[PDB]
């Protein structure tokens, strides 16, 4: 995936959040600290917050990223387009995940209600573990694919299940 | 704590991996035709196995003594869904689902390779995401979990321009 989509994700919370433009950020509702009052310099006060179940969109007030442009975000992609995940693990290692989309869904994952847009990995036979498969610390990781030209996100990581093969990407 | 991808090493025009501290395996056509050292140890102390495009090299010193031994087998069962644990000089690492089919002689591009046939489960066109094999990828390990157990079953030798099709080299 190019290095530019790389340089957007950045390590947030107990998890990962995404940089859709210079004042857009994007991640998963439950990897935010409850408590926190101040984002990247910036008070509470100065910032946008849009929340939709897992999916959470802050909107700033002043260029936090200027080094970046604006690209598209969607709602969701098409049932069976193939999308990348953009995970970082231990070593400045890049793990783009491989994962077919498909419907919309609502699950009970280790307990948890979880509702966005379902996906396979195609990554082997079963992606339980770290070496084929997601982790908890993953979440908030971007969901993207490339048309003709154009890269896009589409969703951030919310779950998985306990095989590994099922993912959901929490929507806008 | 432990990684398959620890053992996937940069080897000559392509890759190699570690089945034990001292076995390590790759494809014929990427290991250099002038050396007199590998990983520090003279060619002198080396045991080199050679079947066609599968190689195995044996130290006479524990090389990777931080590995415990892996279980290697000749090829898979057809049908079984492996996954190709791809190293990239970009820092990515992109684990691929393979389907496997049966021992043939091939023509891929120019030439004939034998070994273990197989489809990505990718299988749209696979060049412009991070979705299929480049000419760099040659070595990389064919694995799949059995009960508990990893297993290593051959090494990436070849692929189509593309389809979808890849030829594994195993040990014989
Ligand atoms: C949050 S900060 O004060 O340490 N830096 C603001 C700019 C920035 C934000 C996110 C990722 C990289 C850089």
């Amino acid at each position: 995936a190019p290095p530019t989509l790389w340089s957007r994700v950045t390590k947030f919370g107990s998890g990962w959040g995404f940089w859709v433009s210079p004042t857009v950020f994007i991640t998963t509702t439950h990897v935010i600290p409850t408590s926190a009052k101040e984002f990247f310099g910036e008070p509470l006060t100065s910032i946008a917050i849009h929340r939709a179940g897992e999916f959470t969109l802050f909107r700033f007030s002043k260029k936090i990223r200027p080094d970046l442009t604006g690209m598209i975000l969607e709602e969701g992609c098409p049932e069976g387009t193939v999308c990348s995940v953009l995970i970082k693990r231990d070593s400045g290692e890049l793990l783009p995940l491989a994962v077919r989309m498909g419907a919309i869904a609502s699950m009970r994952i280790q307990g948890r209600l979880v509702h966005g847009q379902s996906g396979m990995l195609l990554t082997g036979a079963n992606a339980k573990g770290m070496d084929l498969g997601t982790i908890p610390g993953d979440c908030g990781a971007p969901y993207v694919y490339k048309r003709a030209n154009d890269w896009v996100v589409c969703g951030v990581h919310a779950a998985a299940t306990k095989s590994g093969n099922t993912v959901v990407c929490a929507v806008q």
